[PDB]
C-alpha cells in the first residue's frame, strides 16, 4: 500500500540542498513551471534527473583534476569513483541543479592526507567550459593541484554568476547541462500547475547564498526523506493522485489537504489570494488518504 | 507496525556519524570491545538517542550566536532549526559531531540574506577547557571579526590532531566529553556467542587518521530514519537478518540486529567477516530471535 514518511516536516531535508525545511510556499512568479534535476521521484520509486537515494550523495561532485589548454577542471565520476555514464542522467548523481551561479566548494583528496594543505576552496562558474553532460567541468583553486588527483567537492556557499549576467543568485533556475540538439530531453521532465485552482507546493529550505533572489531560500518539489521512502516501498500507483492530510500531530488538527501526483510533486489549492500553506505550521505531518481522479477537487489551504 | 529495515542497497546509504556515502562494512578487533558513538544512536521502535537527528542534512552541523569574551569566542549554541538547545533532550544540540579529540575546522555563515562571501569564516573548534556543549557554549578561533550576537550555522569541512599536541592522529573511535551530561546514549558491547558489533565504513577529510579518512558508525543513516518513521514494536531479543546479493537476490550472510540499534555477525576465524561482502547488496528482516541465538560465520 502507498504511503509518505509519518515524519514531522521540520526534522526532513530540502531534496535540492542538504539543509532542514524551514516553511512551504506557493509561488505565483515561479510556479508556472519547474524543471528541478535533484528531488525527481515518481510515487512507486523511480529515481529521476540527478536525485540521489541520500541527502549525504547532494551538492557533491568527485573528479580527476585535468589542466588543458590554460584551465584546470575534474574529469567526473559517480561519488562512489565508479564511472558517469551520460545516457543516464544530465550528471553524475547528486550534481547540485542551482543554474546560473557560482558554486565556492571544499575539495579534499580521495585518498589518506596529513596537512590541510590538500584541502582547495574551488570556485565552479558556468561558462562554456561547464559540461557535466560531456563530463567535463573548469574549476577555479586547482593550479597547484598534481593532474589526475582525485577529489571531492562538497557545495559550501554560492554567489552571482562571475560574468556578470544575473546580479543575484536566482534558486529556481537550473543548470544547462550540455549544448546538444536533444539535451532538453535527457532531463527529468517539466512540472506544471495541473489545474482545478491547484498550485505546486514549495519545500524551502536556507542555504549559504550571496545575493539571493528569496535571500537564503531554496525551493524543492518533495523532501528528500520521502524520495527515499518511495524508492524504499515501490507502492504501485493505483490512481491519477494520492489525497494527502497535513496533521498537527501535538493539537490532533487536520490543518490542510494536499494532492501528491505519480510525478512526485504536491499540490494544494491556495484560499482565494493568498499564501497558502506558507502559514501552516512546520511540524505537522502528511498521511496517505485514498488515491483520487486528477479533478477531484481540494478544500483551500491557508488565509 | 510489522518490523523492516531499509531495501536499499547499503552503498547508495549515508553514514550516521559524517554525511559520506557507506563504502564498507567490518568488524574490529582494537575498537570492537566497546563504542559509545552518539549519533546513529536509535531504538528498533523508533526512538533516537544522543544527539541523533532523522535527516543527514542534520549531522556535523552547529548553529549558534557569536559571543566575545576577554582572550576567547565562540557560539552561544541552538538547535540547527533556531530553536533552543534543552540539557533534558540530548547531550548537545541534535547534529552535534561526535568526533572526540581533535580540531574540527568549519565553514560558518550567517542565518540571516547576506551580500557577499566576506560574512563567511573559516572557525576552528579545539576540544579543550572552553569546549562545553551540555552547558550550550563552545569556543572556536575565526570569529574576532564577526559581530557579537551574530547567528551562524557551522558545517564541519575536516578535522585535524588536537592543537594542544596530547594525540598525534584522530582516532574516529573516540567521542567528546559533552560534560556526566544527561541523555549520552549508553555504551555498546558485544554480546557474546562469537558475535562482533558490524561498523559502517564512511571516508570523511581527516588530516593524520588513525584509520585514514575512515569513519565507523553502527548502523547507516537511513536506517535511523527507517526505525523512527515505522514505530515497529520490538517482539524479540534480536532481529535476525539476511544480507542479500545484489545479483542472485541470495543470502551472503546471517546478522542480528538488537533493540539498542547496534548489528552482530559472527566473523570466519580469518577474521575479517562482512569486509569481503559486496557493498551494494541489501539487509532484510527474516524474524525475531533470542540472544542465544547462534549465528552461521560469515566471510572467509
Amino acid at each position: 500500500p502507498f504511503s509518505v514518511p509519518n515524519l514531522p516536516l521540520n526534522t526532513l531535508s530540502n531534496s535540492r540542498v542538504p539543509s532542514l525545511i524551514r516553511s512551504m510556499m506557493v509561488s505565483r512568479d515561479h510556479g508556472q513551471m519547474v524543471q528541478f534535476q535533484n528531488g525527481r521521484v515518481t510515487l512507486d520509486g523511480q529515481l529521476q534527473g540527478t536525485t540521489p537515494t541520500s541527502a549525504s550523495q547532494l551538492c557533491k561532485i568527485r573528479g580527476s583534476v585535468f589542466h588543458a589548454n590554460g584551465g584546470n577542471g575534474y574529469n567526473l565520476t559517480e561519488l562512489d569513483g565508479s564511472p558517469y555514464h551520460a545516457f543516464e542522467s544530465p550528471a553524475p548523481i547528486g550534481f547540485p541543479d542551482l543554474g546560473e551561479c557560482d558554486w565556492h566548494m571544499e575539495a579534499s583528496p580521495t585518498t589518506q592526507f596529513d596537512t590541510g594543505d590538500v584541502i582547495k576552496q574551488i570556485n565552479v562558474k558556468q561558462e562554456a567550459a561547464f559540461a557535466p553532460h560531456l563530463g567535463t567541468i573548469q574549476a577555479d583553486g586547482l593550479s597547484d593541484v598534481s593532474v589526475n588527483t582525485n577529489m571531492i567537492a562538497k557545495l559550501g556557499w554560492v554567489s552571482p554568476a562571475s560574468d556578470g549576467h544575473r546580479g543575484n543568485v536566482d534558486p529556481w533556475v537550473i543548470p544547462r547541462y550540455g549544448s546538444t540538439l536533444t539535451e532538453a530531453a535527457q532531463l527529468a521532465p517539466p512540472i506544471y500547475p495541473p489545474g482545478f485552482g491547484e498550485a505546486i507546493v514549495f519545500f524551502m529550505s536556507d542555504f549559504p547564498i550571496a545575493h539571493g533572489a528569496n535571500g537564503l531560500s531554496v525551493p524543492c518539489t518533495i523532501p528528500q526523506e520521502f524520495v527515499t521512502h518511495f524508492v524504499n516501498e515501490q507502492a504501485p500507483t493505483r490512481g491519477e493522485a494520492a489525497l494527502l492530510h497535513y496533521l498537527d500531530p501535538d493539537t490532533h488538527r487536520n490543518l490542510g489537504e494536499f494532492k501528491l501526483y505519480p510525478e512526485g510533486f504536491m499540490t494544494c489549492v491556495p484560499n482565494s489570494s493568498g499564501t497558502g500553506p506558507q502559514t501552516l505550521p512546520i511540524n505537522g505531518v502528511f498521511v496517505f488518504v485514498s488515491w483520487v481522479s486528477r479533478f477531484y477537487q481540494l478544500k483551500p489551504v491557508g488565509t
